[PDB]
Parts: C-alpha cells; structure tokens; sequence
C-alpha cells in the first residue's frame, strides 16, 4: 500500500481495485456527461476565481505526471460561487493526456473523448486545517476540469511548456513563480457539476467536480511535449509519460447539474 500503481497493463486502472477497493465505489470519477440527462439547478451561482500570481511556487515531476504547486497557507488565491457556500483555497494545477493526440481526456461528453484535460484543484480551508485532512472528506476538495481539443496552438500554455526543460525526470523540481492559472480558463464559465472522486490512487471520494462547458485548444506539438517527460529517475533508461488518463466510471444514480 506503499505505493506502486501506474497506467500500464500491470498496475493500470483495471487493476487498481486489487489494491484500492474504493476503485469500485459509488462515487468514482471520471464519468461520461450525458447532456440530455443533466439537470438545470437555478440555485447554482456563477463561479468566481480570485488567484494571486505571487502564490505560484514550484513545478515538479511526480513520475506519472507533473504538478504546478502553489503556497496554500493563506486565502490569497480562492475559488468561490458555483455550488459552494465556503471558499476553496488553490493548491495546484496539472494535466491528463493520452498516447494519441485525439483521445486523452478523463471526462467525456455525450460519449466523446477530448484530447486532454486540465485540472485546477482546491481544498476546503473553511472546514479543515490542512489538505492532508480535507483530502479524504466528501466536501474536502473542488476541482475545475477544462477539456482540451487538438487544433491551433495555445500560446497561454508556453510558460508551462518552457518550465518542462528543468524537470525532465522523476523527482526534479524548479521554482515556478508569478503566474495566474485563471489565464488558462475559457472565456465563459458556464459549467456542469457532480460529486465524485480523485481520478488516481488514493481515489478518495472527496471531490466536488466543476466541468466547464467550453473547451480550450492545444496543438499536437504542445501535447507531444507533455508526452516527452520521463517517468524514470535521472541516469536510468528512458521511459516516457505516455498517458495518465483513467476510463470513465459508472454514474450509479448520481446527478450532473448544469448552471444553464
Ligand atoms: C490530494 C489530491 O489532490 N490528489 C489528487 S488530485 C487528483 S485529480 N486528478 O485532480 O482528481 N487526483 N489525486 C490523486
Ligand atoms: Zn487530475
């Protein structure tokens, strides 16, 4: 239980349950969003993101992916509105991609898989005292997912792509400062929401998902750069981060609410 899970045949998503029984839970993520079955909730408020760029701290290779971490000792960068009554503190953003540029997202819409997906995660600092605590509670986290569709290159990604040079292998880290992740969100913030979980181990069912209706672009060459990062530690044989997406999971009676 100290660790070893992956995205390969051997320790991949279809095997995770032998180690983490919650993989077969009732609130697993991601899911397929059937637009004809969502329900308009008039109580939903517009989402309000207020991030401080000086809160950007570092970028690190974690082997299965890379994370962009933020200082979360204060409420300098918060997520408000939507379905929530309390403020959520920003802590990180990361991406998910596939082995092909066409299909790599986690969530799907009407049975359609996007190229990639951006996740902006927050934790309930109004209720818990640390991310470690919140991480396992039902109302513990809030993640904004933004679907990515291959086409024209997205210049808003450049600073992230540039930083990838310094964290080529697992365990490498570098300072990553003065950046506001809201610059990556689509122009409209109409969304879908549903209760779910972390999409990789530990798979806790502690996330309130916010999926933006509108997608963002990325070219195939930008994606190729994600796919060029290595999962091995410095000095060993090269093993590229080919994919890190989980298949969609049974909805099991949950409701996907729409803000429109
Ligand atoms: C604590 C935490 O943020 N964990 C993560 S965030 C995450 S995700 N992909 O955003 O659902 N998956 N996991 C394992
Ligand atoms: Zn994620």
């Amino acid at each position: 239980a100290s660790p070893d899970w992956g995205y390969d045949d051997k320790n991949g998503p279809e095997q995770w349950s032998k180690l983490y029984p919650i993989a077969n839970g009732n609130n697993q993520s991601p899911v397929d969003i059937k637009t004809s079955e969502t329900k308009h909730d008039t109580s939903l408020k517009p989402i309000s993101v207020s991030y401080n760029p000086a809160t950007a701290k570092e970028i690190i290779n974690v082997g299965h992916s890379f994370h962009v971490n933020f200082e979360d000792n204060d409420n300098r960068s918060v997520l408000k509105g939507g379905p929530f009554s309390d403020s959520y503190r920003l802590f990180q953003f990361h991406f998910h991609w596939g082995s092909t540029n066409e299909h790599g997202s986690e969530h799907t819409v009407d049975g359609v898989k996007y190229s990639a997906e951006l996740h902006v995660a927050h934790w309930n600092s109004a209720k818990y005292s640390s991310l470690a605590e919140a991480a396992s509670k039902a109302d513990g986290l809030a993640v904004i997912g933004v679907l990515m569709k291959v086409g024209e290159a997205n210049p808003k990604l450049q600073k992230v792509l540039d930083a990838l040079q310094a964290i080529k292998t697992k365990g490498k880290r570098a300072p990553f400062t003065n950046f506001d992740p809201s610059t990556l969100l689509p122009s409209s913030l109409d969304f879908w929401t549903y209760p779910g979980s972390l999409t990789h181990p530990p798979l806790y069912e502690s996330v309130t998902w916010i999926i933006c209706k509108e997608s963002i672009s990325v070219s195939s060459e930008q994606l190729a750069q994600f796919r060029s990062l290595l999962s091995n530690v410095e000095g060993d044989n090269a093993v590229p981060m080919q994919h890190n997406n989980r298949p969609t999971q049974p909805l099991k009676g949950r409701t996907v609410r729409a803000s429109f």
